[PDB]
């Protein structure tokens, strides 16, 4: 009977953002990356996704939001499922039912905590029984920033050199965390974004201002870690605030030129800077589009969404703390 | 009799654009730059200025293209001018007559050939006798791109340290220039540009990667000198291009960031990226605003205006040659 047989499991996953940045691959297959970068876990946002392993299937199939999912979406789901299948040593076909409590029309990306809540909900399935380590090396073969998803909190993903030593890590902050949120400013853009994957190999690989990048990385990542174990608000900001200007900045070199950032994102940064100036610390930085993310104080939050307000919509206007427990199976 | 009386010269000077950048002031008030800067002096762009000086008269006037000027830009040219009648020793109010070949509704700026038409129109009203030294210095306080057109072809701008010293020297490129053109493609942003007098202090100032500006800007300096000596346009071509784009990386950095790029810009630098694959070397430059700028040899130029037009309207697109000799003096 299928209920003899079948192999399940179902898991949540929250989105995460990286504050130091993941930007360029030195392994490309394997999504190693160049450097090691800092996220930060987020409560509002999160997949959950159920799978099952059934004998009789001879497809993946997958469904996101209730909708059944066909083309490249499937085909790049189904390669991942392979590499799952592999590493469980298993054969058989799974059905994946996902949801996403993550805005991602309004370009929110869910890479992240969707293949960590897959990886999570296979392991759970397969009885893989994987440590965090393992099971943060298996959702980051899907994805990088999906590694980082496996904590709570702040989280380091190490860069390693191989598929065994390239994983996430939490990085501990002494509930930091608790006194922190992230507002998001959401911004529609006129042209097509450039894909994350693509933008990230043309820099990463042909950027005249990529060695800017490089040289000044594990600068920013100690200094960051060194902000958090002080709880050191200020400091934090300023060097994630650079960070992804930096980031930025090295797309401007590539061949040919691109950028993720609108003028809609620099009113957002001219907003963040004039609150610093009234009295509220709060720091920006972007991601692949240009939607801005605003690290403040709890304490802060709603100054800051006062003062976006006066400037943009309440439509374009979310917020999140950060959650302080990691990846969740779901019984 | 007014006749007996009346001092006034009439110049033409054309506009220069900077290929190796003027990006920053060591000293804002007598227009001294952080670096030198290379440019190249432009056949189809320029400005013609009559003076006339008159005792009877109670306060400068200025016409541009016909039309009386008041407000700010009267202002700013009254001040310029008490700078002429302080360096020339005489009190008389004067009559500027301007007419503009520069279409600067379409944002090409008109500051580096406006200063030194009316510094050149000055030094013959009052019989001043200026080196090319000393009138190019005399331009410079007025604007400082406006030094550089003093001359033809390819020209300098000597940083210096002071008034005295801070003027442009003519380069020796062996009729290089007769070999090369510019395109240029006009850009509509609906957003108000940031002003560059304003924007580049806010970066030289503030930016955050304003150092790495002044790391590379020597060698970018030695190497584009290097390239006009050989008469290599692709080795020119490579460090212009490169070196406009960590200009524009600069106002990144600022507090708070802004640029002066859009979408549009973006898409002229790809298209020479494929004119560049296709076997047609041109090299893009920006400035101040959003207009992309495409150094071409000329018998690439009709190509690379062929390529441009699968995109971009007929009316977007504007080209020049490099004039050889320098500012003339009318009668």
């Amino acid at each position: 009977h299928m209920l003899e047989m079948i192999k399940s499991g179902k898991a949540r996953a929250h989105t995460n953002i990286a504050l130091i940045k993941y930007w360029g691959k030195k392994d490309e297959a394997l999504i190693i990356p160049m450097n090691n970068s800092i996220s930060v876990t987020l409560e509002k946002f999160y997949t959950e996704t159920k799978v099952t392993f059934n004998d009789q299937l001879t497809q993946d199939q997958f469904w996101l939001n209730g909708e059944k999912v066909s083309g490249k979406e499937l085909e790049k789901i189904s390669k991942y499922m392979d590499i799952v299948r592999n590493r469980a040593g298993i054969d058989w076909y799974a059905e994946i039912e996902s949801d996403n409590f993550v805005p991602t029309a309004a370009g929110l990306a869910s890479s992240a905590s969707a293949y960590a809540a897959l990886a999570a909900a296979c392991n759970q399935a397969l009885d893989m029984q994987l440590s965090d380590k393992d099971l943060s090396r298996l959702a980051r073969i899907g994805s990088g920033s999906a590694s980082r998803s496996i904590y709570g909190g702040f989280a380091e993903w190490e860069k390693g050199y191989s598929d065994e030593t390239s994983y996430a890590v939490p990085l501990e902050s002494n509930h930091f965390e608790d006194d922190l949120a992230m507002i998001f400013v959401v911004i529609n853009q006129h042209s097509k974004k450039v894909p994350s994957r693509y933008g990230m190999s043309l820099t990463r690989n042909t950027s005249r201002f990529y060695q800017y990048w490089l040289d000044h990385i594990d600068e920013d990542l100690a200094e960051a870690k060194a902000a958090i174990q002080d709880k050191d608000f200020k400091r934090l900001g300023e060097v994630i605030e650079e960070n992804g200007l930096r980031m930025h900045a090295t797309n401007l070199g590539s061949t040919p030129p691109f950028t993720y950032l609108v003028q809609e994102s620099y009113d957002v940064m001219a907003l963040v800077h004039e609150c610093r100036e009234a009295g509220y610390p709060c720091y920006f930085t972007m991601d692949a589009g240009p939607n801005v993310k605003i690290l403040v104080e709890k304490k802060n939050k709603q100054q800051i969404i006062d003062k976006l307000l006066t400037q943009f919509d309440n439509n374009q206007i979310i917020d999140s703390d950060i959650i302080a427990t990691g990846i969740e199976i779901i019984e």
